């Protein structure tokens, strides 16, 4: 488990991003006490330490923990870091009133095995009322998608597996999320924004989200789907521009890459046309650290044949 | 709306079934096998989608018990109907150890078993306990030979950037990091040409005979090196071997690198040294593998070895070492 | 006839400037000449001698190209000085007996395969002034080991499963079938040896029949899964000028005939040093003397580490068709 | 050859769509008789006798049926299908009566070198009347395409060659018909239907076709020519939605590519405009596997530079 | 030792060696000058075609090199060598017929001899006398290179943990001279200016040129690449030999220029970029360049004005 | 950038003096440090950081200018101070420093390599008993096998395009090469040319004359000596000293290796010997140009008997 270590750290937009975001902000880390949530290696702790902090708590429910203590006295920080080995939730921390909260809880479709939930939990039950969260703001944004070629051999397939007929795994794939880097020359709608959180403000029923979105097409293409990401913002001192950070297909690779999804009806897009739609994000009721997306699409347009071409639909699709 | 109610990563079924060396080893195995398959009771363990029930239902068989304990059986049950098996075909959500058979006798027995080095996280346990509990005496295991080998491979690009990235992570020392990769078996394809030293055969396993306390095993080897190159560790594999009538050849497939791409890929070793070999050096070593105390599902592997040469450099050259490793 | 497969030997720079740079350096030998060109399709070679200087160029070829050559000739400023027949040059009744110059784009892909070799040789036997000269005059097939592995893998792999049913009897089938296709330097993986040459001068259709030996030795450990062929090509000279001639060869620049590679039965693990000894022969087969029976017979030898485990002999018998 | 083998087999729109819809017929299979014209490898008669038939009858005048025998062999159907070695019409079926008949008879624009003709005198000669074939409909469609930048290549070409003036070339390569796959993007006109057939009643006369076209502009763009292609359709039973395929460029891609004819003048299109005109095609008197195609047509533009922009012409082309 | 990788520049080499063939009849029993020499070929393979007496310049120990050569092969006679600036220097000859010149460089003009060929037309050329090339012209087009400035500009965030990013600007006003593949070309090229050695005054290499550029296809325009096109003379009436050092031609050992702009375009099929490149040797050192690049990039599409931009790069080749 | 990003790339050297100066973190501490030819100020912020009261950045290219940005950037303006110009002119807020880094070397070790400047330093302001980094190095050398790349070079020269070009290939056989010479392509035991210790070394001992002898380790042919540095560091008592190799059995480095090709492309067998001598001293035509001599001798006692018993000098000059 090293490698999503690894991955994480070999990121470069994330960690950087981190710390650029804790230098801006180094004198107001100054005196203060510091929590992670979910540290790994500890690689957050050491910058928030290294850029003056009277102490970080840093905590994870994971083995890398005794790794990131060798790391923490290797590095000189042994008196400055603490870490914890568990869940918050499970742990007395050794000062219950911490004045900045940093944690990298973002997951896959900015929620999905996030831990968002324990940042919030952290901020209601430990944190200053006026206290710094990092980061502290985010946002999920989506955009049409061409990717025929792929999309038809990942359906094709089951028509004839070995001889016999697996036409039944077909809807199975569509309903499936693909997180994948999509080529930025495939996006083929403007991008619009579903929703974003203040995570100084907000309540985890706030998470479960349903949202309105247009999209127009930018050129001639099919849009086999939607590739949808986010952004994230962090707090800054008065004035300054903020340190921020984009996962987006028109940006950098992330190791968030982008989530995909895929519609049931392939749309024949010419410029101008456009999809208007909704999607709705919930976590589910059998198993809340799953999610149930589900996306509508009216895709009207007019051109020569543009009724023929015209279609509206839904689909629900099941992230896990 | 479209109720959730099925776990499916569609996925690793799509991953398993594109690996044409793997399923259509089992496919030629039972058509090479049909008239044995005719009028007999088979089980699947492991039968993911039920594509091996679905063989050997097409290949003429009384019936197929397809046992699996994931959620796929329910979709596998959609297939099993859609290409007129669903009156030969029985499927079963759970663990053998725990379902309740509809044939108190099996006569064949047909998985997809393996793992990653063989056993890593592979269900030849669940095989056993049922040729032991369900098979008829001389009754046919597909497949029912397997083999792991080794030899040396050449990785010193990879190996060095791998390493090197832990010694400056932003500023921070990371060096600790450097033993914790160095023994975490890496699951990878190798390039043959990188292989460059003759292989050898650890053991081998004929689930005919083998009981469970012979997957512990402990066995020594001997590599002789066939071009001048650094060794950076060893590439490890397995072969398969499938039941035969008398006089056909068996239907077999490796999945060394000197083989096809397979799923399960090639498991690499890397050694604490970085030896510096020359055409006709040597590496004689041991190598013992265990499921472990604290987790019978993890694998603790140890090699040992002693690399020697005469070309004059010869003994600055020459090293021995040890190495503990673990699979998770 | 097709105007494609004339836009192909047009656009391929190589042979057609070789046979232009070659008569530009005879030209001398040209400017008082009459010259004969075999296959002559759109004229293009024709043209060049005219240009070049030359009292006549009587061009034969049996496809319906030959009219549009006619409007090309006319068109060009060539049409009194070139004169163009339709048909088979053998019973085409040729317009001046006693040619001095002789040229002819008869080659095909394995040089031999669907070439008008047999008819060059037949023009200089009833058409040619003795010591006339052919273009080009001295031709010479190549081989080498071809490290091909991914591609062969998934080619013959396909057949193991048809839509649920089993087409196995197609891999020998495959196998034994020559393909044209470029190969890259990079997948050349033994030193090239030379099979057989030709000296249009000199040489009778029975040894076009050939039989011939040829040892590789491999540059790089790698798999060796056949051979690659191909043919250089030599143009006749002046004394004092170097021959222009030109390689349809891997290590050369791209011609339409790229290269024709041959699978072996057995993929050969080779070391660095190690080497292939075999022989190839080749004739022209009764059921259809336009398709060609290859047969190859190796002896892959190693000397190396685990040598006798690795060394293979065998035989393989392919069909140009 | 082995070669159009692979390329028929790895067609998996022209495979499946036979087997898709012999499994919606296996009812009608069942206890019967079938004939396989042109079967090749033997692949629609193995996909028969596995879907219930007392016996396929394979003709085809082509060496691969000694090969297709020992398939037939290795895939345990040797009791059920006969194959026979020859040209339909003299060779000696088992059955006098036949039930169902199947065939690939169709070649690069429906009717080139196509079986079509051998399929209908095995239906006149052998089938019983209200038997089926597969499969019984098709038709040829065509549309405008840009080619703009690969036809002025090969046009241009032809004017200075090493010195020499070959522009006589240029009025062949106008009129050589090209097989070629078309990607949906340069189609840029709707869609017209030239011709149908209805394989159960169309007498081989009905062949030689004349039929008309109005092909309107969907957006801006140079008209190089028409693509044209053909659709296919399998017999049904009632209540069931018939097996189809297409062959066309928004359609997925098939061996039979498409065919582009070239038109002498380029078009200058605006959305809206409009080429109606003629396509008449005819075996030719020396070799009736050729074909003779022409086109005629008219391109009105009712697009503000109208009378600038709008032409008439003819072209005569030949296939073979 | 370099001068391999000028000689082994068959497209340059082979180019004037075919150059000077097709002209053999007009170097006869005339009188040549290798303006420029880079080791002696071209005096050499301007000798062995019938010009009766050649004279080769040269300022390096290279010339000492050069006089070795035209004895090791015969030439001595027939060619004479030196050491030195052609601008004040004196080998035995008064006057020249046919100047032949391997003078250009990278941004065609960077460190080229062109000032010093233009001396030896100027001072002993017979008024309508050959130059070898007597033709060039400088070419861009635009060119996506998004993943490698990404990663070439985020390497100076973290050097061993230091910020390093005052590099950031310094790397992007560096004209990089590098192969870029055809396929990352992604607009029309277009052409900045043309030169013709035969007529044009040493004045006029200071020039201010402007451009037009629409794009083929959707893509980052991350800037531009530059490079030269060359053509030779030739008898009344046939081909001229002639070659290019672009990207969609074969391999040449002054590569392309390219040319960072401090936007990543977004651009869509038919998007302009309209723009004027100005170029003046500077002041302080007069082989080094000033590059000044000003554009302005439209869009009529979907979100166009938000897309469209307009800046300036200042460049210094040095 | 250019040598710039080439020299913070390469990680052996960088992470050398890092590793070696957090060993000595100690003794770093409330010291003053010279750093001679800081350049981008890499080394200087590496002893700031790790505890330093003072460091002089010394270098006299305009980067210094940049390294004063990037001090401030990072944290150090107030404990580092640079200065632009050659050390015995431009200096020194403190009159005596405990301890001088400087990153000095060239690529045979002794090409344009600061030795001097840095010796000036520890003789005109280092404490006597005061830490150098790096304080010790050496020269080295072994076989090599260039075979294919070397008949390239000198075949090409005998038809240039057709004329005959060679009276290069003697210019081209004694220029010498600076490259990454691979692993695999040395066949000779690898000989201790020369060492030098900066505590004690003056600029005298520069120009030496050394002993070698090579055994082959193969049959192959010795087509010339490839040459190499290693360095070492100033190390507490009982602590590993930080070191590293420019060898070619040895990760990249930016200096690579020095190549010396042989007039003689030596045929060599397991256990056959070059023994000999070599020279090297400055240029009086510029003093900063190196005169190296290589003469060898290569005693062929094996499958050859003694016929390819051949002997030869060699006279190279670095530029």
């Amino acid at each position: 488990h090293y490698g999503i270590h690894e991955e994480m750290l070999q990121d470069t937009v994330r960690t950087l991003s981190y710390r650029n975001a804790i230098i801006q902000n180094k004198d107001l880390f100054k005196d203060k006490i510091v929590l992670d949530v979910g540290c790994g290696t500890g690689i957050l702790s050491m910058f928030a330490a290294k850029h003056g902090a009277k102490h970080v708590i840093g905590v994870d429910m994971s083995s890398i923990i005794e790794m990131a203590k060798e790391l923490v006295e290797l590095n000189g920080f042994s008196d400055k870091i603490t870490l914890l080995r568990g869940k918050l939730e499970d742990v007395h921390l050794p000062f219950p009133k911490v004045d900045i909260i940093i944690s990298e809880w973002m997951g896959y479709f900015l929620l999905y095995e996030s831990m968002m939930d324990t940042v919030l939990y952290a901020r209601d039950h430990y944190l200053v009322e006026g206290g710094l969260i990092f980061p502290d703001k985010c946002s999920i944004h989506l955009a049409g998608l061409e990717d025929s070629q792929y999309k038809d051999e990942k359906l094709n397939y089951w028509q004839d597996v070995y001889g016999f007929d697996y036409s039944p795994f077909v809807p199975l794939v569509l309903h499936e999320p693909i997180v994948d880097t999509v080529e930025r020359n495939n996006v083929n709608t403007t991008s619009d924004k579903l929703i974003e959180f203040d995570l100084n403000t907000v309540k985890i029923s706030d998470l479960a989200f349903k949202s309105n979105f247009k999209l127009t097409a930018k050129r001639q293409d099919m849009i086999n789907g939607i590739v949808t990401w986010f952004d994230i913002v962090f707090p800054a001192p008065k004035g300054k521009r903020p340190v921020e950070f984009s996962t987006g297909p028109h940006a950098p690779y992330t190791h968030w890459k982008q989530t995909i999804f895929y519609f049931p009806d392939d749309l024949d897009a010419e410029t101008g046309d456009t999809i208007e739609g909704e999607l709705v994000c919930s976590p589910n009721e059998k198993n809340n650290r799953d999610l149930n997306i589900k996306i509508s699409y009216k895709f009207e347009s007019n051109g020569i044949d543009g009724n023929s071409r015209s279609r509206k639909n839904e689909g629900s699709y099941l992230m896990h």
